[PDB]
This record gives C-alpha cells, sequence and structure tokens, in this order.
C-alpha cells in the first residue's frame, strides 16, 4: 500500500516515494529531523511548548475592552498587527506548490494560472480508503449528510451582530477570486489574477473590460434610471451575463462578474462600486487635465483596489474576528519583513469560504418581507428601491451564524451537497490533517469537534473515524467559540489564506506603495481613508444606516 | 512643453504631471528630498560619497589572482557573492512597473504578461526632440550610423578568450526569454515565463510541449541518425518551425524554439539538452519505479532548470566578467535577504543583450572553413559532423570583442539597424539617463564615452548632444575595460537585469529549494554539480575539448 497514504511525514515534511515499497520524508527547513520529521530542534521545541492555544488567544482579543483601548492608542497597535501579518502569512506557501494535477512542485503548476493551488497534496488514488488509511471504504452520502447536519431547522442568527450588508459584501468580494471554470471542471478558475484585482467590477479579461468602458474620462459606462446611476444594459455594453432565458438584454445590467445579475444584494454592491469608480475619475481629471482615458482609468482602478483592501481589512475583518484590537491596514508594517508580494487562490480556500449559512429565511425590506422566490432573479428590486433603501435594509437584518450545524436554508442547501462532492473529486485530505497543517491539534473524537453527544454519535457511525472526517463538514460542524460566528479551524485556516491574499497584492509592495501610483496625495488618501460609510454615502442622495453590524 | 521632458526628478523619483504646466516628483523612498529628489539623507550621502567606482572595482576583481585564491577558499566567497546578489538586484524593480503602453504603474501592466516591461518610462511623445529636450529634431539615420560605427572592418577577437561555444550558448539561452511577437509588434513577447523556464527546450505552450513529448518515461521524443540521438523530425512531432520554404518536414528537426533550425550552433545545443533531459529521466525512473510520465517529465525539467541556472552562473557568467572571484550559485545566500522570487523581461534588457558582434567572419570546423552562406540554414552539418566535432570546433574558435565599435559582420549588420529603429519605436530614453538609473555618472562628451577623438567627433555632429546619444549605440560604442569583452554600462546594466533574472526563478526560493523538489538527493546533486563538461560529455561517445574559453 502506498506508504504515503499513512501521511507519514509530520510538520510539512514531504512524503516522496522510492522504490516499490519505500518512502522518504523531506523535512527540509521544517524545524524537525528524523524519518518522519518528528524530532524538533531546541528552538522549535521552545517555540511550540510555549504557544498558547488559538483558543487562549481568541479569549484575550475578545476581552478587556479597556486594556485594549489603551493598547489601541499606543504604538503597540502596529506592533501586534505586524506580528499577526507576518506570522499568519507564513502558513501559506509562495511561490505556490501543488494543484489538482500535480502533487509535487513543477514548472507547470507554478506557471499554469488556470489551476487553483492547494496546500496539501491529494489523498493518493491508490489508498485503501477515500481518506487514506482510516474510515470506511464508502463515504457518507453527501445529500444525507447535508440534510442531517446542515439543513437549517430553526434560524440561528449570528451572535456577533453580522447583517446581510456584510453577507452580501462577502459574497461580492469573494466572487472576484473564486470563479470555478465549469467548462474545465473543479480545480480550474477563470479568475486568473487570484486575488483582489477588482475583476468582478472591470471584467476577467481585456475584451470585457473594453465593453464595460466608457472610453471617456476614465469612466465606466452606465445608465440613468429614476435620475440615478446604474450599471449599463447588456444592450449598451454587449457583455456576457448569466440571466435566465426569457430576459431581454434591455433588462439585464452588464457588470463584469456574469453571475452578479441573480441577486439584488450583488447588483447593489456592483452599483456602489461603479458609482465610486466614476467619482474618482472626476477627482483625478480635475487634478490632471493632461491625462487621458487610460491613465484616468488605470489610476482609478488602483485607487479602488486600495479602497477595497482597506475596508475589507479594517471593517470587514474586524467584524468577523470580534477582536478589540484595531486591525490596521498599513502596507509598511511589512516593509522590514521577508514577504512575497504574490498570491494564488487555493482550492481549500474556495471551500472554507463557502459560507452559505449566512443567508436568512426571507429578505426584509421595510414592512415588505420578500421570499427567496421573489428575491433571486429580481431584475426590478434595485431600481425600484434604490441603493439607500436596500443598504439600510440589509444593514438592519441579521445574518445567521456560520459555524455550529443545521443552519443552511433549504433553498440553497444543494450548494453544500455539491461542495462535499467536489471535495471528493479534488480528493482533499481529511479535516484532521488540515488541523495539523495549520498548527492545531487534531480532534480525538467527534464529541470534541462538535461540543456535544447527539450529532457526534451519528457522525461517528457515519464516518467511522474522526481521522476520516472530511474538510468542509469538519469546518461547519465544529463548535463555535463563545458568542462567535464560527470556530477555531475556520479562523486558524481562514485568516492565513485570507491575509496573505491581501497583503500580497502588488500594490502593497514598497515598489507600488507611493503617492504617485495613485495620481498623487488625493488618490493616495482616498486609499488611506476608505470607509464603508464613505463608500456608500458619497455615492447616494441620502446616507442610510450603513454598517457590517446590525444596529 | 511637457515638464517631464526635462527629466526633472533625480534618483528614481517619479515625474507626475499636474495641471497644464506643473509637475511633481515622487521621491518616495529614494533617499532624497526636494522638488527634484536631489537633497540626500545623511546616510545616502555617505553611502554614495564612499562608493568606489565600478571601474575601481572591476580592477580589483580582475587582479591579485593570489589574494583571490585565498579569499575563494575562505568563507568570504559566499559573503561577497551574497552582497553582489543583493546589491546588484536592487537595481531592478519587482513587482515590474511600466510597459510599452503604460508609463505608470497599473494593474494591466502588472498582469498582462505579453508585454516586456521597462525600467524607465518612454520619452513623452510631446517633447521638443526625440530624446526629450536635447539633440536634434531628427535622429541619425540608423542604416548610416550602423555602417559608420558598427560595421566590422577588421575582425577584433575578444581579448578574454571567449569562443563560439560561449557565443552559441548565449544565443540559445537568451532566446528562451527574448521572443518578440512579430504579430503584436515591439514591446510584446511570446515568452510568457519571462525567464529561465527552459521553454526553448519544451515549447512556449502546452500544445507544443505535448507534441514534443514521448509520453513515455518522462522522455522527450527524438530520432536516431548514425546511431546517434537527435531531435525528432517535424513529421514525428508536427510542431511549427521556421525553415525556409522548400525544406520538407522530414528534414526539419522539431525543437521548441521555432527559430532554432537556422544555425547548427543552435541546433547543437538543442541536441545536447534533449539528450540530457532523457538521460535524467532514466536516473529518475530507476529511483522511483512508481512514478508516471508526468512526474518523471516535470521533475526532469526542474533538474534541467537547475542545471542551466548553475552553468549559466558559474561558468557562463564567470567567463564574461573575467573576475577571479568564484561566483557561487547557491540559492541559500539569499534566504536571509528580502528578495522577490519573481521576474519580468525588460525591453532594455532585450536590447542590451543583442550581442551580434560576437559572430566571426567564417565558421571553422577543422580544416574546413565554412561561410555564412554555407552555415546559415544548413540542415545537414550537425548530423554530418555530430555533437563532439562541432563542440570541439566552437570551443576552439575565438569570438569577436563585443564592445568598442566596428566589429559586427556585414552579414548580420541589418539586425543592428533594426535594433536602433525599434529602440525609437519603443521611445527609449537617452543612454545618459540609463547611466544614471544604474548608478553611474553620465558622460560629459563623446570623447569620454569612446576612448578617442575620431569617432567621438563625428558622433558629436550626428547626435548634437551627448545627452541625446541613444541606448544601444551608447552601449556598443563606449570604451572597453582594459582587456575586456565590453565596458562599464554593459556590465552595470547587464548584471542587474541578469542576476535578478536568475536568482528570481521560483526554484531558488526556500519553498522549492528542497531535495524533494528534484526527486531526491540524486536530482538535487545533478543540479548542485551541473557543469559544461558533464553536460556535453555525459551525452557524447567521446569527450572533446569543451569550454567557454578558447584553449
Ligand atoms: C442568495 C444566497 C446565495 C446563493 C443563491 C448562493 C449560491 C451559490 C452556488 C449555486 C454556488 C456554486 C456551486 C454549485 O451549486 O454548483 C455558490 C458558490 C459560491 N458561493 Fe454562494 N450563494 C449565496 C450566498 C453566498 C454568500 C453569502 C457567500 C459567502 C461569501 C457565498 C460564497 C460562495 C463561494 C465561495 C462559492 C464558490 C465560488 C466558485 O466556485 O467560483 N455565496 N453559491
Ligand atoms: C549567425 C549569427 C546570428 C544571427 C544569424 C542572428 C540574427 C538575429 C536576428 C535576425 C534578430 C532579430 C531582429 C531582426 O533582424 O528583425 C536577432 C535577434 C536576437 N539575437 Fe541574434 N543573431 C546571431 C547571433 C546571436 C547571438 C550570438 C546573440 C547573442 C545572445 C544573439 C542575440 C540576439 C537577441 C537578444 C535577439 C533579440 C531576440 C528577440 O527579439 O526575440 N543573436 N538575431
Ligand atoms: C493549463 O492547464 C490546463 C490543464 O492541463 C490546460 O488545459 C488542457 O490543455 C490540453 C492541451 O491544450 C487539452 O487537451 C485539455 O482539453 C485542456 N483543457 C482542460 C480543461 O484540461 C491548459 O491549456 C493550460 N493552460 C496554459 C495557458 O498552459
Ligand atoms: C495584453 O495586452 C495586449 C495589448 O493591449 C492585448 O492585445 C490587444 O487586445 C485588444 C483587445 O483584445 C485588441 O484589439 C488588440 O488587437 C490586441 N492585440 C494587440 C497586439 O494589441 C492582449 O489581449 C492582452 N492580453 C491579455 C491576456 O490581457
Ligand atoms: C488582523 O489580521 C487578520 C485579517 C483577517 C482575519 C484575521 C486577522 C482573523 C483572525 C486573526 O487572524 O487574528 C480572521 C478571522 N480573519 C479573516 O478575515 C478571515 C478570513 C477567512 C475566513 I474562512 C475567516 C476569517
Ligand atoms: C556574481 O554575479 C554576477 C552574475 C552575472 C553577471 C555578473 C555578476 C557580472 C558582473 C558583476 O555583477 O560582478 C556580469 C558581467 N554578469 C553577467 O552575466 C552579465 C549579464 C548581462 C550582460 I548585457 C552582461 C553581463
Ligand atoms: C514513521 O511513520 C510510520 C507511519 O506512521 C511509522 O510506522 C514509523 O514507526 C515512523 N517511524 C518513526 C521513527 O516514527
Ligand atoms: C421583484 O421585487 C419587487 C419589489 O421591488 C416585487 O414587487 C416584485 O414582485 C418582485 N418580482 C418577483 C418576480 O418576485
Ligand atoms: C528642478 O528641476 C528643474 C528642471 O531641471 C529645474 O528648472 C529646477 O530649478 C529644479 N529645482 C531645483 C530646486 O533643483
Ligand atoms: C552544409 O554543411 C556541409 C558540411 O557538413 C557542407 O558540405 C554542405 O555543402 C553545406 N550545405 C550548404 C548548402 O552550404
Amino acid at each position: 500500500v502506498n506508504p504515503c497514504c499513512y501521511y507519514p511525514c509530520q510538520h510539512q515534511g514531504i512524503c516522496v516515494r522510492f522504490g516499490l515499497d519505500r518512502y522518504q520524508c523531506d523535512c527540509t527547513r521544517t524545524g524537525y529531523s528524523g524519518p518522519n520529521c518528528t524530532i524538533p530542534e531546541i528552538w522549535t521545541w521552545l517555540r511550540t511548548t510555549l504557544r498558547p492555544s488559538p483558543s487562549f488567544i481568541h479569549f484575550l482579543l475578545t476581552h478587556g475592552r479597556w486594556l485594549w483601548d489603551f493598547v489601541n492608542a499606543t504604538f503597540i497597535r502596529d506592533t501586534l498587527m505586524r506580528l499577526v501579518l507576518t506570522v499568519r502569512s507564513n502558513l501559506i506557501p509562495s511561490p505556490p506548490t501543488y494543484n489538482i494535477a500535480h502533487d509535487y512542485i513543477s514548472w507547470e503548476s507554478f506557471s499554469n494560472v488556470s489551476y487553483y493551488t492547494r496546500i496539501l497534496p491529494s489523498v493518493p488514488r491508490d489508498c485503501p480508503t477515500p481518506m487514506g488509511t482510516k474510515g470506511k471504504k464508502q463515504l457518507p452520502d453527501a445529500e444525507f449528510l447535508s440534510r442531517r447536519f446542515l439543513l437549517r431547522r430553526k434560524f440561528i442568527p449570528d451572535p456577533q451582530g453580522t447583517n446581510l450588508m456584510f453577507a452580501f459584501f462577502a459574497q461580492h468580494f469573494t466572487h472576484q477570486f473564486f470563479k470555478t471554470s465549469g467548462k474545465m471542471g473543479p480545480g480550474f478558475t477563470k479568475a486568473l489574477g487570484h486575488g483582489v484585482d477588482l475583476g468582478h467590477i472591470y471584467g476577467d479579461n481585456l475584451e470585457r473590460q473594453y465593453q464595460l468602458r466608457l472610453f471617456k474620462d476614465g469612466k465606466l459606462k452606465y445608465q440613468m434610471l429614476n435620475g440615478e446611476v446604474y450599471p449599463p444594459s447588456v444592450e449598451e455594453a454587449p457583455v456576457l451575463m448569466h440571466y435566465p432565458r426569457g430576459i431581454p438584454p434591455q433588462s439585464q445590467m452588464a457588470v463584469g462578474q456574469e453571475v452578479f445579475g441573480l441577486l439584488p444584494g450583488l447588483m447593489l454592491y456592483a452599483t456602489i462600486w461603479l458609482r465610486e469608480h466614476n467619482r474618482v475619475c472626476d477627482l483625478l481629471k480635475a487634478e490632471h487635465p493632461t491625462w487621458g482615458d487610460e491613465q484616468l482609468f488605470q489610476t482609478a482602478r488602483l485607487i479602488l483596489i486600495g479602497e477595497t483592501i482597506k475596508i475589507v481589512i479594517e471593517e470587514y475583518v474586524q467584524q468577523l474576528s470580534g477582536y478589540f484590537l484595531q486591525l490596521k491596514f498599513d502596507p509598511e508594517l511589512l516593509f522590514g519583513a521577508q514577504f512575497q508580494y504574490r498570491n494564488r487562490i487555493a482550492m481549500e480556500f474556495n471551500q472554507l469560504y463557502h459560507w452559505h449559512p449566512l443567508m436568512p429565511d426571507s429578505f426584509r425590506v421595510g414592512p415588505q418581507d420578500y421570499s427567496y422566490e421573489q428575491f433571486l432573479f429580481n431584475t426590478s428590486m434595485l431600481v425600484d428601491y434604490g441603493v439607500e433603501a436596500l443598504v439600510d435594509a440589509f444593514s438592519r437584518q441579521p445574518a445567521g451564524r456560520i459555524g455550529g450545524g443545521r443552519n443552511i436554508d433549504h433553498h440553497i442547501l444543494h450548494v453544500a451537497v455539491d461542495v462535499i462532492k467536489e471535495s471528493r473529486v479534488l480528493r482533499l485530505q481529511p479535516f484532521n490533517e488540515y488541523r495539523k497543517r495549520f498548527g492545531m491539534k487534531p480532534y480525538t473524537s467527534f464529541q470534541e469537534l462538535t461540543g456535544e453527544k447527539e450529532m457526534a454519535a451519528e457522525l461517528e457511525e457515519l464516518y467511522g473515524d474522526i481521522d476520516a472526517l472530511e474538510f468542509y463538514p469538519g469546518l461547519l460542524l465544529e463548535k463555535c467559540h463563545p458568542n462567535s460566528i464560527f470556530g477555531e479551524s475556520m479562523i486558524e485556516m481562514g485568516a492565513p489564506f485570507s491575509l496573505k491574499g491581501l497583503l500580497g497584492n502588488p500594490i502593497c509592495s514598497p515598489e507600488y506603495w507611493k503617492a504617485s501610483t495613485f495620481g498623487g496625495e488625493v488618490g493616495f488618501n482616498l486609499v488611506k481613508t476608505a470607509t464603508l460609510k464613505k463608500l456608500v454615502c458619497l455615492n447616494t442622495k441620502t446616507c442610510p444606516y450603513v454598517s457590517f453590524h446590525v444596529p
């Protein structure tokens, strides 16, 4: 049997096969020696024997508001943050390593950008069981597993206060770097860019950007409806969109992310940003009468990438974590560090981010309470209500807890079924292995993963071994932190991929982080002071309650 | 007039335009302050007031063989080298900055890999003269300039001892990262990869690699002629090659770099590497009976990339420089440094590397002395003579000096004409500006550039200003160092682009520099001990005189 199915090599050592029955662990620079990379170095030993749990820490960061307030005002706000940045990032390899096709380093992996990368190689196709050595030869029926432990029975709202404004924000932002090529199969992405390139606004390819562009003042095309600015129609900007058969071009808004037409929340955010891009164009032209379309356009896009990275980090993250520590977005905290301004979307990351439980049972817009069947392909709700109305609405309605179990609405429960299935095609390693990869202790029993006995008992008879518990289910069934949106793993696997992905954008490099990159101090400050409220309000007649937190 | 035409901003500060008549220099992190980035910081001041000339240094490195021998044996061989690596590289920006289309940072520049990048933005299209502010409104006729100062009158052999083996090596290796898209125009490359990806062996695209591949044991296809291994025929591997009309497929060797069929030297090296790739496949399979085609193939290619980087660095560079200091290729000297494992071929670099003077007057193969007209599209010379014969020949025949003037053979003198012309389309800045970019003092007169009065006097009446002397001519007409192949600028602009380009390959990163990346200690050592002699000799029945130095 393939010795590597035993996952012999610890601490990131690489299991290389040799001969017909041998294997060797490459423990290069792992901090351990030995046949399985298990004997630590004196420093490695200390470093770990002194690492307080991710649990201990999540305690502190969510406690002592008073003590934090002070720290937040001291220089220490930078110091911590930096540490977080450096440390968190180390967990993610760069340049990237494996892909659906190669469980080894290779020029093709490194250069063929159509593949999502992956942190751990697949479960060798020649192992006894689907997960390697443990568990049953057959895995739990995805469908069943989904109805038993993920089907929302009673809506559990998120204790942190997260609202649909955040939910839709997350949905929008993620679909600019998560864009699986249905034509190529799982493992393949259409979002070459692998990051915050804002391609969900400008298009994932030149042709499409040129379609969406006004080619005047750096402006993005658009249309006026009710005296308000909205994305142009597919008639004006003949771009490919995914609207159900039967809807005319003149009723479809062209936007960049073909999929965005199937949900007002999505098309709401697409409108705020289009508005914002054209707004910045004006600020620029005023300053640089000499510039042309391209430069106004290119510089506009760099300012928005910056805005996005800031909001995404100081308001979007902040809310999620729940910490008292003022996460500061400052590309300079990294200038002294050894960091690689490069990123590549990992398949693990596309999964761990599939937070469908967030969606509510119905969508309340004032006295009006719309059903999924009334929300889903509603070409009229946005123009009808207008930005402000929806922004206030989503900002007020709570979104559901993400971790815990049985909280995904039946309407989209199929998506979770597909995710589990894809996981298997991708041949992802077991949850417990990823635990270790991200520096955590693997679970010893189902009752420790879930904080109880009922589900644990059944997961046990389904999986057989805790060491056979799959990635996604493991992520959504594990116990939440105190009054959290989710638990450990999400966070300990989530932030890494999720910070490296941001700080690793080229604009955060010393080479690009210059006022001139943004057209001068004005563009630069736009970036430096971006804010959710400013983003909405500087682009709306009135300024509604706008937050990632429910009032 | 465009204020930026005056190249106002010093020390890499960025000239941003404002209003109709203003401009601002972005001196961010330049080490200088002031409206033009001219007032240094106390440290910057010291650092430069104490920098011994590139001339002073090139003296030392080429002198004191005895003192060097010791240093070479001390730990200092690493220490220096490191310094060279770090320092040299800093001169080159990463992530990349401008391109033919954008004289500003931009997402498109950063992501559209079809463009060659450039270190200095173009000469604004709205400047008084072609070079900005100085010189004449009309530039010297390329053709004339070429016949007057570059046309080889009497063959000047290179004083360093360089032979055609080196010449062809340079030619081969460069055409894997220099591959201008004739269909797209100047500024565009077909070599996405921008570096040592060995695509001149495997193809610049998947389709073509699959054509060249045996799909057995990781082997590359091939054919036996005279009991010897040679690249397959276009009949066997239906791949696109550039052979003159009238030559049948059965007489064309398919190789990866379409252009390689027009010169035995080129097809000589293509044969040595194909041989080498298949040789390593065997070493691998033996070790890993369990592996398949892909993995043998992928791992083979990583070993060759490594071999190439080593030879290219310890034998190929060493020869050029002329230094006594043992350049050591060790990716680890950089593990402590802040380095970006990323590269992008600059247009300046495609020019500065256009060393056509190297080619001799005739090609001597034993008693036989072939003319260009007998060498150029000679489909039979390689199979006729075989690897060894040619390798001995080229290793024995000296190549001509590269710097100095009037040493390019008439047969290919057109190429220099085109280079000067392309330079102008690309709107490259003046030679003197690049001097400064790469930390050198700009020339004050033509007589200082050339080491004399005759050519200097005429270049002067042609250009008008030394500050209008173009890049390429400036590079090939400047005075050579003592008994050197070329001079300062070549070297002070050459090594940077040329080292960053190597150490910046992903395999040199801590992430990939592991024995497992190469299939174990065996592949790893193959890399670690690669050598020109081993490369040829382990792939030939007999081992001829093989060197980059003439006997
Ligand atoms: C109205 C509620 C929502 C609906 C209709 C929905 C539906 C879907 C569907 C159909 C898939 C594709 C997989 C498949 O079923 O074949 C998907 C993928 C995705 N969704 Fe949603 N989703 C919702 C909200 C969100 C939210 C709030 C997030 C959280 C950011 C999110 C994250 C994801 C991710 C990461 C993917 C993968 C993207 C890719 O594979 O390219 N979705 N969603
Ligand atoms: C038998 C002698 C040689 C011939 C026939 C030759 C010919 C050419 C020609 C035709 C061009 C293209 C530009 C044009 O004319 O439109 C070219 C480009 C090039 N050659 Fe050679 N060359 C020779 C040797 C070499 C050598 C020894 C080097 C040095 C490495 C070299 C370096 C270059 C470079 C850098 C380019 C640009 C590649 C690109 O634009 O893609 N060539 N050569
Ligand atoms: C990136 O990798 C994918 C997968 O190898 C390549 O796509 C396949 O390429 C081969 C040869 O062109 C085809 O036979 C397959 O049908 C292709 N598609 C799929 C979905 O496998 C793709 O060509 C590579 N892209 C680049 C730019 O190298
Ligand atoms: C990279 O940039 C080049 C130049 O912009 C793009 O090529 C041009 O693209 C437009 C739109 O497709 C065409 O009208 C031109 O004819 C294209 N060719 C040339 C030579 O200009 C190219 O499409 C870009 N590539 C990517 C992958 O973005
Ligand atoms: C201050 O830097 C950051 C930046 C982002 C961070 C965090 C810290 C933390 C916690 C921490 O690292 O402190 C989480 C929760 N983050 C996320 O945005 C996240 C990403 C993906 C997923 I799935 C879940 C969460
Ligand atoms: C030890 O690291 C290196 C590596 C490469 C080096 C050098 C040093 C030097 C000199 C130096 O930097 O010491 C030159 C001459 N190099 C070149 O290969 C070169 C590249 C392009 C061109 I055009 C001309 C020369
Ligand atoms: C290495 O791991 C394998 C598989 O778990 C195990 O059988 C072997 O005993 C281990 N060797 C050591 C020294 O831990
Ligand atoms: C779309 O939303 C509007 C509210 O703006 C509602 O009146 C309309 O009925 C919805 N359309 C569908 C098909 O549910
Ligand atoms: C800046 O450079 C411009 C153009 O060379 C020059 O006219 C001006 O005097 C300079 N200003 C200073 C303070 O050097
Ligand atoms: C090709 O080279 C051979 C020497 O191997 C020579 O005899 C032959 O004439 C050459 N062909 C041409 C067309 O010059």
